[PDB]
């Protein structure tokens, strides 16, 4: 079965795309080679569709069909709720696409009557029509990169497939919970959305110490989306209909399985077919869980087939790590391999091979890796931390041009104790909301695939929960670290390290003589700038008022918003 099958029509754009870093007089302050920094474009949409389309064999063994069985028995143990329309509605962001039946996001979140009477007839409809194919928009994305160490190389267009918003009010109602519970009820302490950065390191430390001889390694899927099967989403439904749910709950389910989750036509944004789907769709409620689902069922399976001892996995999507018990390095190299044969008989082929690595610092997963600095006492603190060319890229595009979604906002939450965030990020970006007085103006961001509105005066307290005040007083970064950055730093034209202490104290000292969340930000954000550093205290209404449900689950292409934890 092809993953898809195309009529010739094109993949086109709903409005004017820009694709060149335009010459800004502020993102100099951050990066001055421009022309190293491209968003992509539907130009490049061709090329995507190329290497995501082909034939799929896959062969099941009674190693998959254990560990299905156990997951099913976890699975069993579960009880959903049936979302009301309101709180599906307030699920949904303020700028989503818009329905082709005339309401927009705005008009959701409102309760308008014509969105929901739409939203009725389509949940009606999930009831009434048991088996034609949902229709679905195909779209190029556009995403900020730094251009390949082979001058010139870029990253093509990813593709996304999204049916239209009443329907993904619909998912919410029948599944939101389900896609919120579920994984962590199969997968305990492996699945990896339910913990923030620092619980992350914790997990995959203790895991690493756990092992008497360590063996680690990172996996990852060619095009995953595409090498999903048609049967991989039938068992991804069988799984779900082991909980408790209600009726309509059910039937909801059933339908979107066979109507749209297993495949349906897709259309460009001038209303022609394009072709059609026999893959995971992008942009569903259902992506990430029932890709974290199906990737971990392959791999406990594969696991078991090479043979490999006391596996411990942690799965985010299509992101895999594991970690067990070395057998030697001969043995080790040889398990792999027929790791990676398993993986490719269930229909899941590496982009690039495995590698067997023995110094947990050298895995990377989630494009991110453990590393190690010291705290005030001097007491090796462990905190995840990432190559930052791509941070820093997007961080000059959004300074030259406003954009719906800050990843830098995101990048200082989820790092905030790494060198660069610190340093450059905070820097960078506290400087410009000083000059233009946006300390209150909240921003949206993203956690884990969700929109998440937050104002930056609140981060003292948001990293203080999330990471603890060794955030904010890390000092002696490993050396391999310190020359990652710097490199990055000359490859982007971004000013060297030591510039960027000056332009702190400025900064710094601007907030302090500010008083209220702006001085406290003053404080502890910059406490590594002062020469006079100054003794840090638990802050107060950040470690008791902050609101959560901030690492329960991943819902990567699943149009949900909260607006909460300020």
């Amino acid at each position: 079965s092809m993953s898809y099958t195309w009529t010739g029509a094109l993949i086109t754009p709903c409005a004017a795309e820009e694709s060149k870093l335009p010459i800004n007089p502020l993102s100099n302050s951050l990066l001055r080679h421009h022309n190293m920094v491209y968003a992509t474009t539907s130009r490049s949409a061709s090329l995507r569709q190329k290497k995501v389309t082909f034939d799929r064999l896959q062969v099941l063994d009674d190693h998959y069909r254990d560990v299905l069985k156990e997951m099913k028995a976890k699975a069993s143990t579960v009880k959903a709720k049936l979302l009301s329309i309101e709180e599906a509605c307030k699920l949904t962001p303020p700028h989503s696409a818009k329905s082709k039946f005339g309401y927009g996001a705005k008009d959701v979140r409102n309760l308008s009557s014509r969105a929901v009477n739409h939203i009725r007839s389509v949940w009606e409809d999930l009831l009434e029509d048991t088996e034609t194919p949902i229709d679905t928009t195909i779209m190029a994305k556009s995403e900020v990169f730094c251009v390949q160490p082979e001058k010139g190389g870029r990253k093509p267009a990813r593709l996304i497939v999204f049916p239209d918003l009443g329907v993904r009010v619909c998912e919410k109602m029948a599944l939101y919970d389900v896609v919120s519970t579920l994984p962590q009820a199969v997968m305990g302490s492996s699945y990896g959305f339910q913990y923030s950065p620092k619980q992350r390191v914790e997990f995959l430390v203790n895991t690493w110490k756990s092992k008497k001889c360590p063996m680690g390694f990172s996996y990852d899927t060619r095009c995953f989306d595409s090498t999903v099967t048609e049967s991989d989403i039938r068992v991804e439904e069988s799984i779900y209909q082991c909980c408790d749910l209600a009726p309509e709950a059910r039937q909801a389910i059933r339908s979107l399985t066979e109507r749209l989750y297993i495949g349906g036509p897709l259309t460009n944004s001038k209303g022609q077919n394009c072709g059609y789907r026999r893959c995971r769709a992008s942009g569903v409620l259902t992506t990430s869980c029932g890709n974290t689902l199906t990737c971990y069922l392959k791999a406990t399976a594969a696991c078991r087939a090479a043979k490999l001892q006391d596996c411990t996995m942690l799965v985010n999507g299509d992101d895999l790590v594991v970690i067990c018990e070395s057998a030697g390095t001969q043995e080790d190299a040889a398990a792999l391999r027929a790791f990676t044969e398993a993986m490719t008989r269930y229909s899941a082929p590496p982009g690039d091979p495995p590698q067997p690595e023995y110094d947990l610092e050298l895995i990377t997963s989630c494009s991110s890796n453990v590393s190690v600095a010291h705290d005030a006492s001097g007491k090796r603190v462990y905190y995840l931390t990432r190559d930052p060319t791509t941070p820093l890229a997007r961080a000059a595009w959004e300074t030259a041009r406003h954009t719906p979604i800050n990843s830098w906002l995101g990048n200082i939450i989820m790092y905030a104790p790494t060198l660069w965030a610190r340093m450059i990020l905070m820097t960078h970006f506290f400087s410009i909301l000083l000059a233009q007085e946006q300390l209150e103006k909240a921003l949206d961001c993203q956690i884990y695939g969700a929109c998440y509105s937050i104002e930056p005066l609140d981060l003292p307290q948001i990293i203080e929960r999330l990471h603890g005040l060794s955030a904010f007083t890390l000092h002696s970064y490993s050396p391999g670290e310190i020359n990652r950055v710097a490199s990055c730093l000359r490859k982007l034209g971004v000013p060297p390290l030591r510039t960027w202490r000056h332009r702190a104290r400025s900064v710094r000292a601007k907030l302090l003589s500010q008083g209220g969340r702006a001085a406290t930000c003053g404080r502890y954000l910059f406490n590594w700038a002062v020469r006079t550093k100054l003794k840090l205290t638990p802050i107060p209404a950040a470690s008791q008022l902050d609101l959560s449900g901030w690492f329960v689950a991943g819902y990567s292409g699943g149009d949900i918003y909260h607006s909460l934890s300020r």
